[PDB]
């Protein structure tokens, strides 16, 4: 199950920088094998800068299943979640957090060095209980590629 | 002018409680001293658990100027911003943030207790340029008494 939704993940990134939409990042919320969400990064066809991969679907999910948390819910992220993002995935409650690339291939093409203490367990506020894994094998080497791949199609913001 | 703009956002926290769009939570963003938007948290209102007074005041604030970065305004939060919301404000580029109460008011009368660590100046991998200030005589007793005034005239989240 997590080979797949991180592969639709990591497909959601292409597409969404393919068409202009934002950056090469994807997120996937589902519920018990279903898919609730499937979106990528919207900051330029939003013109919002906190629309990125893992909140617009946190927000699609919760407008779908009428209701704030989402609690029985998993999310897959082609990359690992930003400070703002993780935040986002703890106010929603996700029940678990599958990512495929680390954050240091995103800033290897130029993004911000943002990485969330919280997810690296490195606070002293902010701590997380939540269930999180580490894509390994041939989900994580595919969506570390992403960033090599799609820098040429888009421009940093 | 800061007393001024704290003051809107702590009224904007009221007017949510009152009409139940969300918790007791305001922000406004200001250009110089003109107000470029004036939010509380959306939470119930759009169902959804990013809608944060702060993050709500953003995407407001960046669809009126029609850019996604907000480097010439400045923040005033009702309550210390969340670690979701400190990520937004990083990302959003704005070059100040006042606000009123410290997180443990909000925590006293029963929201989780989910503090930024790089607004505190405890980050490792999160770390901030952003001039912050929290606010000291009557803007923090105005602040502070929001949590006191609007107990259980809203439903937590
Ligand atoms: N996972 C994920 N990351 C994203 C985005 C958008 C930007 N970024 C940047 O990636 C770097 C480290 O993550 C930070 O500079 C972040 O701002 C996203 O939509 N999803
Ligand atoms: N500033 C600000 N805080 C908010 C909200 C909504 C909830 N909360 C909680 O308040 C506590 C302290 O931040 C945290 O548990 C947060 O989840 C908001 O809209 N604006
Ligand atoms: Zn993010
Ligand atoms: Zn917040």
């Amino acid at each position: 199950s997590d080979h797949k939704f991180l592969t639709q993940a990591v497909e959601e990134a292409y597409k969404g920088v393919d068409c202009g939409d934002g950056g090469p990042f994807g997120a996937v919320i589902v519920h018990n094998n279903e898919v609730v969400a499937s979106c990528h990064n919207m900051v330029l066809k939003y013109t919002d800068p906190t629309a990125h991969a893992e909140v617009t679907a946190i927000r699609e999910a919760c407008k779908k299943l009428n209701k704030i948390e989402l609690s029985e819910c998993e999310i897959y992220a082609s990359c690992e979640p930003c400070p703002m993002c993780f935040g986002a995935i703890h106010l929603s409650r996700l029940k678990r957090l599958v990512y495929g690339a680390k954050a240091e291939a995103a800033i290897a093409i130029g993004f911000d060095d943002f990485i969330a203490d919280a997810l690296r367990g490195t606070g002293v506020y902010q701590k997380s209980s939540l269930e999180i894994k580490k894509a390994d094998g041939n989900g994580a080497a595919i969506a570390e590629q992403v960033f090599q791949n799609t820098k040429e199609k888009f421009r940093l913001y």
